[PDB]
């Protein structure tokens, strides 16, 4: 189970609904007996820009600096900047990780994106030998609580912005599942700017009612790494046997693995698949 | 045609392939007679975090600060941070806009994301009344020149990362096209870290050769806003007449508008559709 949760919030105002959402989760998890730790990126004067300054030790190759390799070495020998180290310590402790933020340009706010780049360092958050389902965070669960200005119909299959499921894919699969995370269903609150005071209060309570059994939820579906040949020679491609088996299938496995066929409904929004 | 071009580079090292790619682009356009401006975000020590400080004048509601509204107001009254305004002037002057950068966590670097968040202010870059093809940058053309660590196979339909087209969509559609931009085929250079010196040399040459007739290229396909009911009351949904004619089509219109059907091949990578 999970006695410990980490809530990462990416918003500058104590007056925003996101802040309200953060407080709601905290109070709800605490009442249930969780240990809650927060990462208010803005209140932390958080630096979102990767650079050589993330390494306090001596680079192996100062003339041609390469972040991936350098930050790994830094991780292994113990000389990553003190702030990155402190977030890595929170992640390691946490069972549940809650990412609370407002949608900004079809994605996560620059400051939170930076958090991922500087914190989710190789060896720590992922390895090529243990990708996705076999990643380091496989015993953890992650959820995204997003707020938007645009209504929900704008993000439907016929909505001008298009299918939200496509927007969520890069984040939930690309960042979260890749490191081993079990991604739970996203908490999506559309057009929070056009929501009556009474509705908003219910949203807060709904969020809290959910967090009471958050750990027992069945996570979103992602194609297992067992269906792919996990090696550079093979190109990390889906096993031939698997390709043949799926040719008889109507729907693709996920949004990223739509396989030219149809995408199973709300693959990145609803579980059970 | 276009005489002016702006290149936004999002990389810290001048020894990187990205910097080399940016220099090639510059050289090539200049030889063909273009005015070339650059935004080396790392070199500029660019501030990517949106805050109330992006507004130098008097806010309208300082105690309940809402970025979207306040920032549009500062734009219209002219009290947007000087640095943001300097970048805005670069966009207004450019016909072509090239975005050079390494893929990081299935998206653009945090420093570029922030650049979008702070420079693409309402009214200036977009208006809900002039969405997508009718956006402010409709006479401009934008291109993504991306470098990757993973191989092209990893991002094929049967690769572990799944379709690259899905990763491209939120950026090319949600950010660039939403603002009016005519998005041109991305320049995708895979596993650049595992590419021979000679190969890298030719890559640089093909980019330069491409930039010679870049303006004459037919852009990627996006469903035109004429197909959707552009009004809140309607929820910005596809017109019924249009939904009806598409019922018999086998393919969806694009990645975001797959419509539960089959996404046309390389909708976000190859033009003509
Ligand atoms: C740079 C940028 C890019 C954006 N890009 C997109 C995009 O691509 N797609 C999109 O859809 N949207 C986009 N948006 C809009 C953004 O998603 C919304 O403005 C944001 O989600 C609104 O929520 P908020 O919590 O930040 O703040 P607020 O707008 O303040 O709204 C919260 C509301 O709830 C009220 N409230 C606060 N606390 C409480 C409480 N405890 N109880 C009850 N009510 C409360 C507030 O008074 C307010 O009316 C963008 C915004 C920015 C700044
Ligand atoms: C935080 C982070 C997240 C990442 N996330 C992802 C991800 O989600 N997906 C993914 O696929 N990758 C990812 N990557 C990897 C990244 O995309 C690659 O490391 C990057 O694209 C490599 O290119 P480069 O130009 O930055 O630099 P470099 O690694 O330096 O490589 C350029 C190569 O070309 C050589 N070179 C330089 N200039 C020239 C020239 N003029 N002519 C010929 N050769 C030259 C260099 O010596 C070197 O060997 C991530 C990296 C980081 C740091
Ligand atoms: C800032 N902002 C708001 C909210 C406005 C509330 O005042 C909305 C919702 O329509 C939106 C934005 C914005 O910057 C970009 C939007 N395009 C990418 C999809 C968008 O829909
Ligand atoms: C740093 N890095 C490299 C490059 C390594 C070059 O040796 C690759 C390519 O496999 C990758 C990364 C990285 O940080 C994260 C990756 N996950 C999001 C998909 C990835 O594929």
């Amino acid at each position: 189970v999970g006695r410990r949760a980490l809530i990462v919030l990416a918003h500058s105002e104590r007056t925003s609904f996101n802040y309200a959402m953060k407080e709601a989760a905290a109070a709800a998890l605490k009442k249930k007996g969780w240990e809650v730790v927060e990462s208010d990126l803005y209140a932390m004067n958080f630096n979102p820009i990767i650079s050589r300054k993330d390494i306090t030790g001596k680079l192996k190759d100062p003339a041609n600096f390469q972040y991936p390799a350098e930050s790994v070495l830094a991780y292994k020998e113990g000389h990553l900047s003190p702030d990155i180290v402190a977030e890595q310590k929170k992640l390691e402790a946490a069972d549940l990780v809650i990412f609370q933020f407002p949608l900004q340009w079809f994605g996560v706010p620059a400051i939170l994106k930076g958090w991922f780049e500087r914190v989710f360092i190789g060896e720590f958050a992922y390895t090529y030998a243990a990708m996705y389902d076999k990643g380091p965070f496989r015993s953890k669960k992650a959820v995204l609580s997003i707020t938007t200005g645009g209504s929900g119909s704008m993000y439907s299959l016929q909505g001008i912005h298009g299918d939200m499921n496509v927007i969520l894919w890069p984040i939930q699969s690309g960042i979260l599942h890749f490191c081993g995370f079990q991604v739970l269903e996203p908490q999506l609150t559309y057009s929070i700017g056009h929501t009556p005071a009474d509705a908003r209060i219910q949203i807060l309570e709904g969020w809290k009612k959910r967090l009471e059994n958050i750990w027992d939820e069945t996570p979103l579906y992602f194609a297992p790494s067992s269906l792919f040949d996990l090696n550079f020679q093979a190109g990390f491609l889906m096993k031939k046997e698997v390709q043949d088996e799926e040719k008889n299938k109507k729907f693709g496995l996920s949004v990223g693995h739509h396989l030219g066929k149809s995408i199973p409904t709300d693959n990145q929004i609803k579980a059970r698949k």
